[PDB]
């Protein structure tokens, strides 16, 4: 309610940006872990914490000046809620699930927009 | 100018859709391929045409009935101007391509709304 839109959004495409860098690097991720995590509403928290040696969050990092509670807890609560009604192959995916939450990432900015 | 910017979006949000589906399937492009390509406002086309047995474009297929030129123009100019300042490592890539033009299609959509 209080989540800027416009911080909302960057940070979205912050997501997508750093998932790209992920798969870049050969990461990969089944679709049962990205289901769990996502209904648990913890998906962004363990990619920032798996992948801290390398992933660069300006908006997504709780050690971020840029950091918005708002943001990142709507955020995941996103990524729940989409994650519940979707799969992989409703995007024409079968392996890589990083690559189903690239796609819900586009849902969520509709969402925003 | 008459580019129906709904249609361009939905578009913009399908070439994310089948470009995360050629990566999962482990195809790749090379950066030079990508400059050149887009520069040639082609990146589109050459994609329609070379995983035309398995790609799925409901919006930038010129055989849909949902294929609108104005859209695709805008689009296939869209890439040329963004590969003109941009590069992999402006997204913290090295090495597929396809997914800089990613990164790109958010920055369309950016201009689109």
């Amino acid at each position: 309610q209080g989540m800027n839109n416009k911080h909302a959004t960057s940070a979205v495409h912050e997501i997508i940006r750093e998932i790209c860098r992920l798969v870049d690097s050969g990461h990969s991720m089944t679709r049962d872990q990205f289901h769990e995590l996502s209904e648990q509403e913890r998906f962004i928290a363990f990619l920032a914490e798996k992948y801290s040696s390398t992933i660069k969050l300006y908006y997504l990092a709780d050690s971020s000046p840029l950091f918005e509670k708002d943001t990142s807890s709507f955020i995941e609560n996103a990524f729940g809620r989409h994650a519940n009604t979707v799969v992989m192959e409703d995007f024409g995916l079968k392996s890589n699930a990083l690559l189903l939450a690239i796609n819900i990432c586009l849902a969520i900015l509709r969402e925003i927009n």
